[PDB]
């Protein structure tokens, strides 16, 4: 079951510059940080709040490695903003499963390593009404 | 302060069908509907999660109610997907007033009427790299 959203994840062009806004204006500050080279990003996790199944919602900031990426094409069309939304699970791989047999296109066939050594899938926008949906397992087995 | 994601505003053509995908596809039920007339909207809350605030987490659905909206002309322009995203405080005047105070345009004096009797205020998307920004303060105070 899908039981939070786990984090917003927002592209931008200079990820010091956009982590530097959400702490000076909101006050919140980095969790993490870490570069996916597979996924070509350079990525902060700001913890917003804890929630109920557990687990924890995060700003996830998004600045390309490369502009042959995912997040690298899509500012390029776009310019900075919302890139997607994701959604957490005990069991994406269940969780995937069973969205796979509804015909919503999962666009990998096994979950691949996330922030923090999660394990996630994504959700081809053009199947969820325009919203590139993430679904991740935490690393770290959490209690409701 | 900014203690939450409140929730992810996401436009779309048709509630009804959207509600239905997000109902099919991930189980998620509709905690509320209404019609908020000044901002244009037609709106469904799906409620995900609670927050360790003690408030709560939803993905808010929209479709306009007339072309000369925000929500109308952000449909035209850019097709279905997440318009905005909302941070929750239980003092949304006196956040609010901090933020205009750091340069960041709020686009309300005061704040005005949303979903389920709360009081919200907006943040423009040039200041904010890109992401539409509403701040809520929920009508039913929250028990951390
Ligand atoms: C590390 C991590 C992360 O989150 S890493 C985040 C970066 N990684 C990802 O986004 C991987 C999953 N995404 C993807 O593989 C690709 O971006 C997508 C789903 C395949 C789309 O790639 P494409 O190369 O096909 O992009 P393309 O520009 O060709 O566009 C294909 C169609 O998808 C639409 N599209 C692309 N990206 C989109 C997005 N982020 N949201 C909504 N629509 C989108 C696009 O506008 C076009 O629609 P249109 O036909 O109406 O014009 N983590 O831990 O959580
Ligand atoms: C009931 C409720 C709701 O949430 S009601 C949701 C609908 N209401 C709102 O969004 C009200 C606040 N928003 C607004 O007043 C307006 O949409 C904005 C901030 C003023 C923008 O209105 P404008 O008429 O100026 O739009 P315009 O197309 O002229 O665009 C002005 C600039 O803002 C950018 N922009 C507009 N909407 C945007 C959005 N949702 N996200 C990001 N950028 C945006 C746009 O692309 C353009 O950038 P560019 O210069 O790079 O091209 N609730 O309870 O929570
Ligand atoms: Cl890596
Ligand atoms: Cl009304
Ligand atoms: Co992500
Ligand atoms: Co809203
Ligand atoms: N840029
Ligand atoms: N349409």
């Amino acid at each position: 079951s899908l039981t939070r959203i786990d984090h917003i994840g927002i592209a931008c062009h200079d990820l010091d510059a956009t982590v530097e806004f959400y702490r000076a204006t909101y006050g919140f500050e980095v969790f993490h940080t870490e570069v996916n080279e597979e996924q070509g990003v350079r990525l902060a996790m700001l913890k917003i709040n804890d929630t109920s199944d557990g687990g924890a919602s995060y700003l996830q900031l998004l600045e390309p490695t490369r502009e042959d990426s995912a997040v690298g094409k899509w500012l390029a069309k776009n310019g900075e903003g919302v890139h997607h939304i994701a959604f957490g699970t005990a069991d994406v791989d269940a969780d995937a499963a069973d969205i796979r047999d509804k015909g919503v296109r999962v666009l990998y066939d096994e979950p691949r390593r996330g922030s923090m050594g999660s394990r996630i899938t994504f959700l081809h926008p053009k199947d969820c009404h325009g919203v590139l949906t993430e679904l991740v397992t935490s690393a770290a087995v959490e209690s409701p």
